[PDB]
């Protein structure tokens, strides 16, 4: 079964906007997004769809591209460290529930070296 997905507003976190998260959606979440690895990702796990139905009993702080996009169309993020660390919950998340070698954790791991070179240089403020 389904936990609600993680929010992507909060009306007590305070808005921003900055060139790194700006480029965070343009750049880094567009083009991993591309990539033939990404459409695990693209959304949160659903359970029930995939025959995952421990998926949620295992993984408590689920996190996807789906939602980190959407919170970087609204601003959620304070800021760039913020996203990069939901990127980084996604990834741990999938080697976390997985096992090494699995073809999903490949994929991850493919998607995870193409994150870490699209961050190695951010635009400064
Ligand atoms: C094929 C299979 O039996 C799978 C296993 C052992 N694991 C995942 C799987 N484990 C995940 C963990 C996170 N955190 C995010 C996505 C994940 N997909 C899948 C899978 C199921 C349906 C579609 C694609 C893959």
């Amino acid at each position: 079964m389904n936990p609600p997905p993680p929010e992507t507003s909060n009306p007590n976190k305070p808005k921003r906007q900055t060139n790194q998260l700006q480029y965070l959606l343009r750049v880094v979440l567009k083009t991993l997004w591309k990539h033939q690895f990404a459409w695990p990702f693209q959304q949160p796990v659903d359970a029930v769809k995939l025959n995952l139905p421990d998926y949620y009993k295992i993984i408590k702080t689920p996190m996807d591209m789906g939602t980190i996009k959407k919170r970087l169309e609204n601003n959620y993020y304070w800021n760039a460290q913020e996203c990069i660390q939901d990127f980084n919950t996604m990834f741990t998340n999938c080697y976390i529930y997985n096992k090494p070698g699995d073809d999903i954790v490949l994929m991850a791991e493919a998607l995870e070296k193409l994150f870490l070179q699209k961050i190695n240089e951010l635009p400064t403020e």
